[PDB]
């Protein structure tokens, strides 16, 4: 009964909810706002139009008024549910989120800077320090890209994973829980972390040294392992995973760092106090009755990410930012890339989540195709000359996002409504 609150933008009040932030915000919008007059952009409309002519999906998603940009609550919840699950690792034995894995890599990175930084005490503290750590990481990445050796992976992507065209599942299956040798060879973060001594021995990356054989023989033994244990023993005790051997945590953690780097880059582009371009107002979401250096990213860290992690430590980056997942997947799809060769993968996963015909394995395969697009699109967006410009272009052309204030809400909601139909 004690209400929960999240803060999205500094110019806005906090948003009240009981247990499910996104679900309750969506429900309030359909109950209090004139949704029939809204647009959610052409990407959402094209999805509605495509489904409208398919009787099964028209019924499941309660589609009505074929030539209206407005979408049903059922369709909106369907899309959002698919996006939220993108970086969820749905195995019975998943003990860490992509966010906690990213926090361990970042604490190890901070220690490896050798600048006398105050050691963080927990994942919550590392999250609190993202506004200080991410600019340093972004500077190091920019230097690593400028001095890049050998070829760049397909799509000018510096954050690429080298998977076989036949790889259909995200879970690592080589020698237990490792990805095939060479999977991380062209990934800028892995190259940087290996250069800074964050990662010392990564199976399938580089060559086995005499020191690994000596460690295996004598037992006399690593920055990543030390920081993973320090941050996660409170949560897991003795059962702390070794990221270099349970590579799903290494890969999800790296993808989450790429996601955080992109969020830090685009969220701080302009002030929420500057004159508005778009038509969205908080009243479109909650109803009329209910309502220097740019630091929009720090505001989200303190009033959204931090409080969510405190109440639900299983939270993943796609559950926090389903709009980021929609942008990244769309960037990959539009580029012509396909994980089956190395098309609506969001809609494909929505269908797999609702249909009783799909077994667990088929649903996982469709989930993993969406996640492969997500990783590729995220890497593409972060690798372009001006990431803000490409994100701005996709936002205004497809997702009804026209300024920084609308971008911030879109990233957190997975959609952006505004009055499109007026007398």
């Amino acid at each position: 009964m004690v209400p929960s609150y999240f803060g999205i933008t500094q110019n806005d009040p906090f948003i009240r909810f009981h247990t499910d932030f996104r679900g309750e915000v969506v429900n309030t919008m359909f109950e209090n706002a004139s949704t029939w007059t809204f647009s959610f952009g052409i990407w959402y409309y094209r999805l509605k139009r495509g489904l409208y002519t398919q009787p099964r999906w028209k019924r499941v998603y309660h589609l009505a008024q074929m030539d209206n940009f407005s979408i049903s609550q059922e369709l909106l919840l369907g899309v959002v549910n698919a996006l939220e699950n993108v970086t969820v690792y749905p195995t019975y034995d998943c003990v860490l989120s992509d966010l906690e894995a990213a926090a361990c890599l970042l604490a190890a990175y901070g220690h490896a800077l050798w600048e006398g930084r105050d050691p963080p005490d927990s994942v919550a503290t590392v999250l609190g320090e993202l506004p200080q750590l991410l600019p340093r990481l972004a500077d190091d990445v920019s230097r690593e890209i400028a001095a890049w050796e050998g070829p760049v992976a397909a799509g000018n992507n510096y954050y690429a994973y080298r998977d076989s065209p036949d790889l259909r599942y995200y879970m690592p299956l080589s020698g237990g829980r490792h990805y095939h040798p060479g999977t991380f060879d062209r990934h800028v973060l892995v190259r940087l972390f290996h250069k800074r001594g964050v990662i010392q021995h990564l199976p399938g990356y580089g060559t086995i040294t005499e020191e690994l054989v000596q460690e295996r023989l004598s037992g006399q033994v690593d920055v990543l392992s030390l920081w993973s244990r320090r941050l996660l023993v409170g949560k897991l005790g003795r059962d702390v995973p070794v990221f270099v051997h349970e590579q799903q945590y290494l890969r999800s953690g790296l993808t989450c760092l790429a996601g955080l780097l992109l969020l830090w880059k685009v969220t701080n582009a302009d002030s929420v106090f500057a004159p508005r371009t778009g038509k969205f107002t908080l009243a479109d979401l909650l109803g009329s009755d209910a309502v220097g250096r740019v630091r929009n990213f720090e505001f989200l860290v303190r009033y959204y990410i931090g409080p969510w992690y405190a109440r639900d430590p299983a939270v993943t980056l796609s559950q926090l930012f389903p709009g980021l997942a929609l942008l990244a997947v769309t960037e990959s799809v539009r580029s012509g890339w396909d994980p089956s060769r190395r098309s609506n993968p969001v809609a494909d996963y929505m269908f797999a989540q609702s249909s009783k015909q799909y077994g667990d394995l088929r649903r996982l395969e469709v989930h993993d195709a969406l996640l492969f697009h997500y990783e590729h699109g995220l890497g593409r967006l972060l690798s372009v000359t001006l990431p803000r410009h490409r994100v701005s272009t996709l936002g205004s052309s497809l997702f009804n996002v026209n300024d920084i204030y609308e971008l911030l809400y879109f990233l957190v909601l997975g959609f952006l409504p505004s009055v499109a139909v007026l007398p």
